[PDB]
């Protein structure tokens, strides 16, 4: 069996980075829409005892895209694929992985379910909001971090790494930004609300890292900043792996204090950056298609996780 | 266990039909979006124990509104109902039910695996495309027909129906028209594509009803039509359960030479009655509401295959 | 269907306290080990057509008492019960809720399938470690919250609780305890590691309310207590739903400087309470009663999460 | 896929054997208990595209080890094994295979479904009580016998074999014994209970050599033992594939008048040889090394049904 | 059928109360009067096939409620209700039970027959003056006692209740006071009158508790506080189910030495409560809830005896 990429339409230039990595080009797909709005998919070339890789975020149109996706999994099992892997930099609907007291759907165990019953053989993602959500399926979940590339461009981008201050804005990441301290071997200050905040750890003369897994509408980040601001910060950096940027989220980082907000392109930048100077990207491309040919090799992944390829 | 009928957001005034028929009123719930697009659903009122309905027509957006019933049963299903009943008026990709040559999903049969690991234990729906979508399901689907209703509107609308002709616009769905001539004691007149049609059947200074399951662009109909015209026929109608009339519907129905082009309410038509004068809407919540009130109280539904209630 | 509970051997007082609120028996049932110690069941009475509640909670010899539940639920099942329902009150595995980046199993997954495909329709559980287990199953999952019969306690108990302060063990419960000061109308002083701790929030010369879901080798919170008199507060003390106190944790808590360690009856506690002199239980009991009594009548079990039967 | 090999808690000895036998090193594993005694385990190297075999006999602390077993194979499976095959040399709740007039778990069905849901491809096993077991699973499952090797021992152990006799100790395995007889070309002589015991087949002055699946508290071939020594017999042995010899076993086995009890090791006995000079262990370990290789290599393992490798 | 709860107009704050713990809306009804002061009664939804629940008190303008209730019984009747229920807190006419000399009426015995005839098919009532009134009936009648809640309020309000002492204000309900003093293990002093009254039991320094069914007039309990502080008492207490509190009786509470008058609410207290300081109220709705849960589900009301829910 080959390796196989066939992109989704959320993010054509992630998949063809992917591609390009692993010497390949994209698979032949047609993905569009009928007159009625239904997803229209058409595989274009066999993938008869193939390993396919289909890439889709949860960005963008979410909906329209996991259904692009189910149905192009659907295809390619039904047309004999030998394995079907669904490369998922940005699991939709993962911040819905509990009820917690309310009747409520567990909308992302439902994802899990119907990834699973469309003919997923294999999941691979990016820093999912609740590793628990590993434990929604019952195939195989390798759930990549960005860490290491985070850590690179600390290293590279600000002098002062060896001084500064990696923040948690919300109580519940603090683990990624501990494990981040720990390798760059610096205190991890902590925040958070009370509409006032709470901040541990001195960041005074000194630059402080927000680091979180996502930034949607940018109010866990922004007032956390405008905490570390009161406390004589003499810069502040945001660090995301998923940068959605919904809503007010632009205008909010335009008329805030950071120096820099920094994603990855688990999601397209372009449009946003282009309203948003301050917004940098940090390509993920290569752990995506390190993962896609290790699986395929059978080799390790978890070595991913410590080591930039 | 009590019913309980909950509305999506697809169908609001059909839904409240149907409430109304069977002497309820409509469930709480709250459906709406976050920030980034995803479905948000909330449960108003406990239906632990229940009977749950959830009504929801496969229709304007329909990724959304498809997600958006998956994540309503889920919920209800996990919150303890007794039993959860997906009401899908107008089936989606209802129309990819096969493959037959391409290397394409079967994705009526994706949607049917979807709504079943959800956790739905039933459907009701009305006039399938393909009546072999039954067969892409385990669990009981109850496959209602318009054909009473339409009956009903042909005998109290048209004063020559005694004297008219049911036309099937395509070879496929003539079985349809031949069950509604048969109980109208009527000939059936045929038409199919060689850019150029073929009609059996005497037409002439007589009215031709078109009779089909669907109108989503409405190049069958219009086809159909003209070729009718060409043969001498005083009127034409058109009959549709499900009125989709995406793209450039309207104007070619403006454009063309129906009397009328009747629609079941299955699909809000509010909007598109607004553009076309000539479009006319049969309400169906009568049927949809028995068939609820029947499925409750285990009484027979093929019953209404042929009564109006 | 009337109501049958069975009891396990992990917690009989428990269960002989929930049939005793429900005005039942308990169900005759055998549960003892053949001679080379696999387990041995054996239903004394009927359960066709019965509403089966099987109590047995993931404590002591946990890998027994969990073969043992799902024997019994596998004998009840085969015995033609028409549902039945396993009341955990601790959970087992619950730690093992995700692999983070070891290859490790997700014991709780392997738990809640082993649940599944032994029969069982419907799972009651308190407190469960991390709420996202609910996802882990597909049928529905009723946890309770030990936090109504907590904040009762801490009323009746705590004379100054109007000025004392609800105190978060690690970040990642702050969520209970902000809800409980939420209710109690108090402040919520957090504490987490750095072999050094840091306390936001002041406890001088108040008391400080340690609240966490469990507590297996206390070491969590006699840290945190440690802590927290370094920092002046003129009692300590800790309250949790599941007291395990395995290992060395009763030798901890004599050695500590708790006023109290205040567990529920989740698990059985008088051995230990022999040997711990500031152990004090707080019955659950009617909580499970009234969960089990809802259910089976088909009333609102999210009505127990802020009322106290 | 490579094979790799690793050993549950129960059965080292065993597992080492069978590894050195393949020319193979034990994988890494930790497979301890956490302080509340939870079973812990870590794969501690990549098992990811390998064909993995996880030996674990159902012996000792039954319900831990079964534990152990599932929750390895589950985290074999979500570590992306290709295979995971359960080599139990004794299958755990194997006798209790039906009800039969009780209300009683099947609970080897359980096992069954268990180590299905778990993620097991694949059972290598010994001897099983009931051969219908092995319609218990859907997965394959390789029933291998111990036969071969306890011909080979009778052949080259018992001086008179030519002349001896092969007895069942009860009806139910006389299958086991005729096959004996017949691959020795002997008489077999059968044993039954009626307090008294009832012997067809002439045994005076002969040796008779009771034949069984497995040897549990030994009321069943001491009393054999009894009624042969009764009726003149010179000598008695007892051959079983599994000597669990719990309980009253190892005093029952030293007061009764056996000439020698032999095993097989698909259960550790050095223990019970310490306290018991007559028994005497048959080495397995080729006949499941060949099974693994086989299996592995897609050869035929009914061939090792009648020759020792 | 479901539990449909409607409130008279007599006490509308407890019905409320009552359906907030069921978890239900009170069900629709309008309850005035014509120009002529005629009762008009409404049920605005079917009650067909529903358990109805019936809420009025014999208080305020009793012949008006009394009406009213007959009134409400019977339209819920002839709505074909399965079943009717008058919960009547306070029952009105109780101290007219008997004639005893005089040519005067059973008043009680009348309103009995009256609820019968209006179609009541249970009555759900509270310390019924003399529980003799349950013989009126043909129908079941279950008779609560406020005693627990009494209790409760005893041991929660008077700190020396482990040495107070249960007073009868008259000889005739000694018996609830002997109950009381059982359960608390104290002392129970009993007076009578003689303008002049005799009391036995030591109430010298200690806390007197007067417990009586009802204070109408409080004539009754005003004079045995009286004879109390005449002996010494350090403070007296009154506690009653039913606060009538008619004619001076405020008047007479306010010149009267008790430290305390307390009464549940089956009668409502706010306006009474605004014109003397001292009445306080213990909510009995939750025993009146869990008596109409229970007749509902067939579940013990007698466990409410001496179970405060
Ligand atoms: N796409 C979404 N956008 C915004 N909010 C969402 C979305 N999906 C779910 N939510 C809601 O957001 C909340 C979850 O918030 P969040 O993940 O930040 O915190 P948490 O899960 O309570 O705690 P933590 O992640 O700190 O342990 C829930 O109320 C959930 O319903
Ligand atoms: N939502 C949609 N809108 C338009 N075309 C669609 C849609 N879904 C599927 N199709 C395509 O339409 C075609 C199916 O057409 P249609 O159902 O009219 O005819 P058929 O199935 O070939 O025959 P018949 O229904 O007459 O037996 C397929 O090529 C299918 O891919
Ligand atoms: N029974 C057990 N006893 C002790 N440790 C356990 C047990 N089961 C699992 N663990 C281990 O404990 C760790 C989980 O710790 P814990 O739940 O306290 O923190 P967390 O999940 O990392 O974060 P948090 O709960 O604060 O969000 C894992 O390493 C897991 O393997
Ligand atoms: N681990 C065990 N130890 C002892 N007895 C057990 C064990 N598991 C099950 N049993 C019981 O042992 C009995 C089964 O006995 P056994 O297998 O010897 O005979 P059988 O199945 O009736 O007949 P046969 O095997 O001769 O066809 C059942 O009553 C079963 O409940
Ligand atoms: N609503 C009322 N208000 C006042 N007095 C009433 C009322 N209804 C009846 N009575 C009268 O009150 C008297 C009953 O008094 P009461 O119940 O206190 O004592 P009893 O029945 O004689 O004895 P006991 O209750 O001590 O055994 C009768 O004369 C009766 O007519
Ligand atoms: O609230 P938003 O800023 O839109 O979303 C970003 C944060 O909210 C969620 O908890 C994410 O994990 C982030 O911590
Ligand atoms: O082609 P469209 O007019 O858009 O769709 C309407 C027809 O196309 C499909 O076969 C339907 O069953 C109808 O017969
Ligand atoms: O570490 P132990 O004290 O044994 O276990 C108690 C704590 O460890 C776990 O995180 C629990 O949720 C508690 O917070
Ligand atoms: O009764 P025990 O001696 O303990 O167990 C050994 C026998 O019991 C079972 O039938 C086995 O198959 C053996 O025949
Ligand atoms: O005389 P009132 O104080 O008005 O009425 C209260 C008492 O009178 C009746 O016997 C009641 O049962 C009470 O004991
Ligand atoms: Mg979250
Ligand atoms: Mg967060
Ligand atoms: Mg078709
Ligand atoms: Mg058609
Ligand atoms: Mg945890
Ligand atoms: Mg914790
Ligand atoms: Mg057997
Ligand atoms: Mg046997
Ligand atoms: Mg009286
Ligand atoms: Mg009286």
């Amino acid at each position: 069996p080959n390796i196989k990429i066939f992109s989704g339409s959320s993010h054509q230039d992630l998949s063809q980075k992917i591609a390009d990595r692993l010497g390949l080009e994209l698979g032949k797909v047609v993905t569009k829409k009928f007159s009625n709005q239904e997803t229209c998919v058409e595989i274009g070339e066999s993938v008869r005892g193939e390993d396919v890789y289909i890439v889709q975020s949860g960005c963008g149109e979410i909906n329209d895209n996991l259904m692009e996706l189910l149905i192009m999994i659907n295809a390619c099992k039904i047309a004999s694929a030998s394995r079907v892997t669904a490369v998922i930099p940005c699991f939709p609907y993962a911040r819905q992985d509990k009820k917690d007291k309310s009747r409520a759907p567990i909308s992302a165990k439902l994802v899990a379910n119907m990834l699973s019953v469309a003919g997923a053989d294999h999941i691979i993602t990016m820093d999912l909001h609740a590793s628990q959500i590993q434990g929604f399926f019952d195939i195989p979940v390798d759930n990549l971090y960005a860490e290491p590339a985070v850590l690179k461009w600390i290293r590279e981008n600000i002098s002062e790494w060896r001084n500064c201050t990696i923040v948690s804005p919300d109580a519940g990441g603090a683990k990624r930004v501990t494990s981040i301290a720990d390798r760059l071997n610096v205190d991890f200050a902590l925040i958070h609300k009370e509409d006032r905040m709470v901040l541990v750890g001195d960041v005074k003369d000194r630059v402080a890292i927000l680091v979180d897994d996502m930034a949607d509408t940018c109010g866990t980040i922004c007032h956390a900043a405008d905490k570390l601001l009161s406390a004589g910060a003499t810069r502040v950096y945001a660090i995301l792996t998923h940068g959605i940027f919904s809503g007010p989220a632009i205008s909010r980082i335009n008329n805030a204090c950071f120096e820099a907000v920094v994603v990855t392109n688990t999601i397209p930048q372009e449009d946003k950056m282009k309203h948003c100077s301050k917004i940098q990207v940090i390509d993920i491309s290569m752990i995506l298609a390190e993962a896609i040919r290790r699986t395929h090799n059978g080799e390790s992944v978890s070595y991913l996780f410590s080591h930039v390829p």
